[PDB]
């Protein structure tokens, strides 16, 4: 139980170096935060804090390791987020206490993963479409706690 | 203005405006621009590696590219690039001069985080690079014209 494209990252790492609706806009602008930390966390500035930030529970730790791996490695990614469109967006009760939100998105994107140790580095193009879990947590903020990439072209 | 630095120029300003020949080895040219666009992805990028564009290039390409990063790091703004393809076209030695026709895909991401949404570009173009070596031996890019 994988969460997102962790799987394709740790390959490329490896091989070369009730219900309520939500606002889209939210959702989006939720989306986007959580793309610019996930950059940032890979990013040649190792940013692996900021996951905490915005990530929760199996997304915080999976990501969390891949990024201590990559930083361990001393290669990093470059990521463009070309094309995001929020398909859909809910809130939803979450058992006794907090709330819970699943958010639909296309995501359009591309990825270098720098070695500067070799001429050429790896890279990959991806549209995908994927569906996050968010929990509201005790403070006022959601935090993306799991995620399942659904289609891949 | 050489090649393609007007788009990045206006990029910023749109989103951070507020603040006798021989032929040389198709591999060693590809390899001399792989490490250009790597030097110019890491001095535009969140690290600012201003200083080792004088390492790949010379003259209008140095003073303008270093212009345009030094732009982007007083305001706080920065770039993450993908190098999507690269091909080499052609590759000539002229003697201690080099030409290169390069057709390049990239896709870029303007971040200034005072603002959620990042400026996206994308670019497929075709590119012809004019170089020198130098005293130490090696290649420096010193002009670029965009074709087509």
């Amino acid at each position: 139980g994988i969460v997102g494209n962790i799987k394709v990252l740790i390959d490329m790492l490896k091989m070369h170096c009730h219900k309520r609706p939500m606002d889209t806009e939210e959702a989006e602008e939720l989306v986007r935060q959580w793309e610019n930390v996930k950059a940032e966390a890979l990013g040649p500035t190792h940013q692996v804090y900021s996951l905490s930030e915005v990530l929760d529970e199996s997304m915080l730790v999976q990501w969390q390791t891949l990024a201590q791996t990559a930083e361990a490695k001393s290669c990093y990614w470059r990521f463009v987020l070309l094309h995001l469109e929020v398909l859909q967006a809910h809130i939803f009760e979450d058992g006794i206490a907090g709330e819970a939100a699943e958010i639909e998105a296309l995501l359009e994107e591309a990825a270098e993963l720098v070695d500067e140790s070799q001429p050429k580095n790896a890279k990959y193009y991806s549209t995908y479409k994927i569906r996050y879990i968010l929990k509201k947590q005790e403070d006022g903020l959601w935090k993306f706690c799991q995620s399942d990439i659904q289609i891949q072209k």
